[PDB]
């Protein structure tokens, strides 16, 4: 029970993930997750938000399980680079998670971290989105050690299977038999009003996962339908004599289209990924023009926080004439996300950005928001840093997920469900 407390004061992945073009800059952003920078010493989870003025940091004492998933997968990659401290940390982190209060097995959003333990936020909110995300994270973590005869790694495996098994009540809880979709979650003891009803958003992993972990329960098996029946909408544009048909995220925000791609090889599993390629190029053009990064939910330049999307890449605007987010600001993590679609142009772009704005670099990472005029946030966010770094690791995290799904009999289910991912 009494153990030494390791300090991760160095964090490095394998060499293959660092572009020749861009090594240092990835390390800088990766360094966010060093102990004492972006990671809390007492709970050993990343802070939700930092403020950095001159390599001195202020901290918002919150976290969520999406930030923790990404942290985990990164740790795995540091472990593969040969960091033995990371393997200890992965076990400390699983303990935390096992200790975190839950609701029918599902994690809360957010977790308050003020005490030195995870308290559920005042809402008592239990979202499908965060539990979907973390389900795949743990798959990838298990995916990475399933071949190990090391008994410590075997241990991690069994602990992850347990923790996912425990979520069965939660997932069953969330299955509306009438609408045939997942409710969005639980909030203060009550089902949340809305449903997981669009493939083109973050919450799709939950819908993907529920059928899998409940596959065996026979009569009460949650149907694939919870994923398949979800709607997918594009819009058909033309530009300088070329057609684009971009997949529309609800609020136009990049992250909803490409976050899941950190865990799943969506570029192969989707029949025609062209829509994603198109959403990407349109984002890439709007970015280049406004001399700022691509656009997703992020910090503001004055340290608020706001969804940000391109109106013409937004379902709500295009489809329902309801504009719910601006394209005033860009964020580095959205440009880095795009390395999962086009890695050459992503590095060019981020490099282009740092040439224009040399002050964007801090020792905790690049700042989260950059205006078209060149104004900038003081905030750096664990969510965005995890997405930034994870984009570059996705090939390795994707392979591990697939290994997991193959071992658990899930892989054909996933592929089948992906057959449905096509423009309605």
């Amino acid at each position: 029970t009494l153990e030494s407390a390791v300090t991760l004061d160095k964090l490095e992945v394998r060499d293959q993930f660092y572009p020749a073009d861009f090594r240092e800059e990835l390390q800088t952003n990766l360094n966010f997750f060093l102990d004492g920078k972006g990671v809390d010493a007492d709970t050993l989870v990343p802070y939700d938000t930092i403020w950095v003025k001159d390599n001195k940091a202020e901290y918002a004492y919150y976290t969520n399980t999406t930030e923790i998933a990404l942290y985990l997968n990164i740790l795995v990659e540091a472990e593969k680079a040969g960091n033995q401290k990371a393997l200890t940390r992965i076990q400390e982190v699983l303990t935390t998670l096992e200790e975190a209060p839950k609701f029918k097995g599902l994690f809360y959003w957010p977790y308050d971290i003020k005490g030195g333990e995870l308290k559920p936020g005042k809402g008592e909110i239990a979202p499908a989105v965060d539990n979907g995300n973390l389900a795949f994270s743990l798959a990838a973590v298990a995916g990475a050690y399933l071949n190990s005869t090391d008994p410590v790694k075997q241990s991690i495996i069994s602990r992850i299977d347990q923790m996912l098994k425990a979520q069965i009540p939660g997932w069953l809880s969330l299955y509306d038999k009438d609408r045939g979709l997942l409710w969005g979650g639980w909030q203060n003891g009550e089902l949340i009003e809305y449903h997981v009803d669009r493939k083109a958003n973050e919450s799709r992993l939950a819908a993907l996962w529920a059928p899998l972990i409940t596959k065996h329960l026979g009569a009460e098996a949650i149907p694939a339908s919870v994923f398949n029946d979800m709607e997918t909408y594009t819009v058909s544009y033309r530009l300088d004599g070329k057609n684009y048909t971009p997949i529309l995220t609800w609020d136009g925000a990049y992250f909803q289209a490409l976050l899941p791609a950190i865990w799943l090889n969506e570029k192969e599993l989707v029949p025609d990924y062209s829509m994603f390629e198109d959403t990407t190029q349109l984002q890439r053009i709007y970015s280049k023009r406004n001399n700022m990064p691509m656009v997703s939910s992020s910090a503001t330049v004055n340290d608020e926080y706001r969804p940000f999307g391109i109106p013409h890449l937004s379902e709500a605007w295009v489809r329902y004439d309801d504009k719910i987010a601006g394209g005033s600001t860009g964020t580095p993590h959205a440009t880095a996300l795009s390395y999962m679609v086009d890695p050459e142009g992503a590095v060019k772009s981020l490099k282009s950005i740092k040439a224009l704005y040399p002050a964007i670099e801090t020792s905790y990472g690049w700042y989260d928001a950059v205006d078209s005029k060149g104004r900038m946030s003081t905030k750096i966010l664990s969510l965005d840093q995890g997405m930034f770094v994870g984009a570059f690791l996705a090939e390795s995290i994707n392979a591990d997920v697939e290994r997991y799904l193959r071992a658990r009999g899930y892989w054909d289910d996933v592929k089948s469900m992906y057959l449905s991912f096509k423009d309605d």
